[PDB]
């Protein structure tokens, strides 16, 4: 019955907002349809397989990368709404020009799930909006906020389905993508996390690296205390795949830091911090294990950040051990 | 260039085969295109949620277990190939009437990955093909063979996008759907595992119900006596899909036995055989940790097995630590 | 490269609209592509054969009418820019109540063509937008305008491809549908009629009621006074269909007046007028045989009234043969 | 709940086929719908305006015709079951290689329609089937053969919907095509035409070339003797088209000889052929005026003949009539 479009726009009433907001949204979503379908078969369009320079942050990018990378500038850039892009790929920050600038800063990551694209395991678009504060001109700079002043957060999961979803400040929901007429149809509205949960998702394969407080808490999760059945695993190796089976199924999701690597590997801007505010939304919670994510002043567009989210009873449950190791 | 049609009727020429086997295959990816729809959208369709009944092994049926099951059968029948079918979801043999009879035997699981369907991530079909050997009238025994008899084995994965893995004598070629003709293209011809990986795939939350082998293997994984870096971990949830990373990626998947299962948790006729022969075809390996699956006399239609499969270096590692411990 | 979208924005950009004309265009779009899609696929939707009710026209109305009306008061509706609707198939007007209510008047033919749906021949979408002048409360009245006030009008065309025809002061863009994506691509822009051209499109069935301008016409048409060679005729049946054609390959189309129809037979409102209107602005021409179309002030939402229009040189030749016989 | 496939299958038994004819109707509908997906988005992939060539009977050829030359000149080789192809646009006829060689010969339009590929309006896929009585090799001759030989034949129309049309011994069979899930479903089982219609379908800008009788029954049809209605009239310029009316209307279609073309101007093999079987095949008749068109035997390839069809009381009038100025 209800569509993406009369959503937004209904709530962009309900907000009395001016419309800018609005069109913002519906440009993204277009050009997540636009990836779904590159993605659902770009193996026929031969898009797997390394485009060839490496990143910021060191990865080896393909062809997908880029062009998800590409139809998303340009949909934002063309939308009106926005002086401040910053995307995984690009080196600095993407100032738009006058002529199609807007007040709205979004972060990205084209394509999350790197790993998994070869091997055709669920792919993603993280994305977060920011609303320029500051009065002067259009830098960098004013992509350096903390996820709380986030007014809209989301992701594209371009699972066994494609999905979008989307927090403001409201709560969250979720729209499918109609492959047969090309338009998102909501179907989960107002969405909560349980309290509590029965899985933890974590690569292992770190178990040398982690830290006693993440040790502690896995063990725990294997061998109960009170011999109640013990937590089931799962680790997809797509954060936008992983932190979604979470926030329906409840449990809870890790990429804290390790003995290598004191900052944990995955990105605040563009990752973490877009994961964190859908979760604290939908009655999550989301911690480095030292402080909430939403919470860092970021220094660096491309800095990395542990992430801890999920279940609430879930999260406590190691910040105490956390604590406890202080 | 190549559709999946040409090769198979191609295949079959070299194969000088009546044309029986063909029409089976074909009527069989149709099936799967079938269901590759229905998924893609479920949630607008409404799919997700229970049916009602539970079933042979104790699972919770649903939906589209239901509605891929019925597209399934019916296929087969009118394929005018097969005469005994064997279904995840069928308590008894289905023996196929004689007016649309034919000399196949078909095991399948309309839908791997029931977890995974409300979230959304990677879910598949898998099938077996054997021949009937007998002469008597087309009973359910005719389904009890070891898998080194079966003609043809493979899975459909509908992952980021919809493929299909299909393995006979000669190798193994994986074929992809393009959404937009609806015919499944050739992507990959006679595939091979890597001989080692990097990648060990097992669920850890029975960490406690494990064997001294498994422990000690995993424990292996982990802090690598010589050295190298450690192995990554991934278990998304779907056999179809950790299979299918591993055909392509090498590394090794694991659902062994456990102190409270003593025969593991996968289903022999209609998960463990074809995987296996697929595994062993691409130059893989697949055992129980005591024996080859392919080389097990079934004796119940819908009994269960350990399965231990992937890349051979990585596999004998394994099967040397279980006969160690023998 | 271009989308409507980005169109449409732009152009309202040029224009400095506030925004809910251009509301409304996305949201007709929208609904054009959701008829689209019904209509490939009727047969298999079993949407042929009436649904039961005669029309204030007389017209037999059949599923397709009914199912595509809906889905456009619906989605004008929701677009929050209409206060005043007119349908074929609806008897009185729709007043759009106040909450939804914005400044525009919107007439439609929702599905044109009804005597080819069954023969699978082209059909369209007709519609006009006029913007409320007046002060009173929306009443009926104010969809009583002179096509001259349109502030905006086109059709969907349904042929071989879907296209999408949309006219406003500025002139003509023809957009076309992805059916891959979902979305209108531009194809031609600024688009204008030639000034000759070689085919009269007419019903000749009726040349027994035809008045002696368009007999006499017509015989020009076949046996040339100067020997240029004739002109080939084509009548599909479907207006929306031939008015196509005749855009893009000159000539002209006919539907006068005859003994039996003193006003013709086409609706003055829904189909008569936005096509003139598109004809004029791609430098067309588009008359009753005694006065333009255009400049008519109507007194029937429902009102009939005859229609020829195309090549001005072509149409201009008619009214000398009709001022003859004056 | 019937598709094309299980159709043409459970033919090919009750005919005790050897399974060749049904491979190679396989192979076309796999070209059909491969046309009807590149025709239904040409101009987004700029598939309109002419390639270059002239071709033998003067056409001015342009992408499109190409294009869905090529799919099924190709689709038809891999068949395995063809040994003679003819086309439209093909000078001197294919001689499949014996590697891919069978015992069918097909004459093919691979699209008509030119003139209203550009305006969008119905095109389609004429095809007809013969089977290789002779012993020689396999030359061009064993394409000269008169319809009645036909085993097989029928269109594809690429209208408001795709839709195949085939027809055998057996009667005509209408399916639709599912763009959804790329299958052919039928719809219409063991159509008939009606014995009187409605409509006359002719290109009346020759009325200057009309032979009288012709003539006389177009006048006949515009003021009728009895007084009973006048019979109304659409031609829309592609015979496939019309031709389709036609069947499921009833009434008559028309493109007799004329003054400066003796034999009329649609082609014997690959247009006429095809349509006056289905036409019989129906309950319709088919007639140059002189003959029945099936039983002209072919002394070119590329011929072109004078075709009358539709209704049999309909077609009957006009034969009586063209005896009569005998
Ligand atoms: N479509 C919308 N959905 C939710 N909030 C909106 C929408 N449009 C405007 N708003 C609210 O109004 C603010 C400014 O939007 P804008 O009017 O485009 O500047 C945003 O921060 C939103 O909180
Ligand atoms: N399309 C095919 N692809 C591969 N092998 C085939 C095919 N058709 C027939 N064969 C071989 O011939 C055997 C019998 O097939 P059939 O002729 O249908 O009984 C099968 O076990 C295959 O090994
Ligand atoms: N998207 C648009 N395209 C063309 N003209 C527009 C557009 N938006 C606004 N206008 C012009 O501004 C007028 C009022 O539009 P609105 O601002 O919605 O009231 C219309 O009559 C148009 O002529
Ligand atoms: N699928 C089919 N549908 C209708 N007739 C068929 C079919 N297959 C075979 N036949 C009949 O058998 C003849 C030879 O077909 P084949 O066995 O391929 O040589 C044809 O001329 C048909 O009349
Ligand atoms: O393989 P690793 O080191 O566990 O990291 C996987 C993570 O990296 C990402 O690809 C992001 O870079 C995530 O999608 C995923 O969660
Ligand atoms: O959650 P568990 O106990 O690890 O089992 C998951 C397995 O069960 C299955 O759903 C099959 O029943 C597989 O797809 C999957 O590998
Ligand atoms: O069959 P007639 O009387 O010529 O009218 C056909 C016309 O009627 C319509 O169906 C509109 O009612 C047009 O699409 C078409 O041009
Ligand atoms: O424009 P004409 O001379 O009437 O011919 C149109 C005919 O030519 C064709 O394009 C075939 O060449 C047919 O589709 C159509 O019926
Ligand atoms: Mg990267
Ligand atoms: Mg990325
Ligand atoms: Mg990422
Ligand atoms: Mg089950
Ligand atoms: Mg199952
Ligand atoms: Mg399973
Ligand atoms: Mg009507
Ligand atoms: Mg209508
Ligand atoms: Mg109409
Ligand atoms: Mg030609
Ligand atoms: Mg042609
Ligand atoms: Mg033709």
């Amino acid at each position: 019955i209800v569509t993406l479009t009369r959503f937004v726009k209904e709530e962009g009433r309900k907000a009395r907002g001016t419309g800018e907001m609005t069109q913002l949204l519906n440009s993204l979503c277009t050009a997540v349809k636009a990836i779904s379908t590159a993605v659902r078969k770009a193996g026929i369009a031969h898009l797997y397989g390394i485009a060839g320079s490496t990143n910021v942050t060191g990865d080896q990018v393909k062809k997908l990368d880029v062009l998800s990378n590409d139809l998303v500038i340009n949909v934002l850039k063309s939308s009106f709404a926005t002086c401040v892009l910053v995307s995984e790929e690009d080196k600095n920050a993407i100032i738009v020009e006058p002529e199609k600038r807007g007040k709205y800063v979004v972060c990205f990551d084209p394509l999350d799930g790197s790993s998994n694209i070869d091997c055709l395991v669920s792919i993603g678009t993280i994305f977060g909006i920011y609303r320029k504060n500051s009065t002067d001109e259009p830098s960098e700079k004013d992509a350096l906020q903390p996820g709380r002043n986030l007014v809209a957060a989301g992701y594209a999961l371009y699972g066994s389905a494609t999905m979008l979803v989307l927090a403001m400040v409201n709560g969250v929901n979720c729209f499918m993508l109609d492959p047969a007429i090309g338009e998102f149809i909501l179907v989960d509205r107002d969405v909560k996390i349980k309290k509590k949960g029965s899985i933890y998702s974590i690569n292992e394969g770190y178990a040398k690296e982690f830290d006693p407080a993440i040790t502690e808490y896995i063990q725990r999760k294997k061998f109960p205390p009170d011999n109640s059945a013990p937590y089931g695993a799962r680790y997809v190796g797509s954060m936008v795949a992983d932190v979604h089976r979470t926030l329906v199924y409840g449990g809870i999701f890790m990429y804290p830091a390790n003995k290598k690597s004191p900052k944990g590997k995955l990105r605040l801007l563009y990752e973490c911090n877009p994961m964190a505010y859908v979760m604290e939304k939908a009655g999550g919670l989301a911690t480095t294990g030292k402080e909430a994510v939403l919470d860092i002043v970021p220094t660096d567009i491309h800095q990395r950040a542990p992430i801890i989210l999920g279940s609430p009873e879930d999260v406590t449950e190691l910040l105490e051990i956390y604590q406890k190791h202080a």
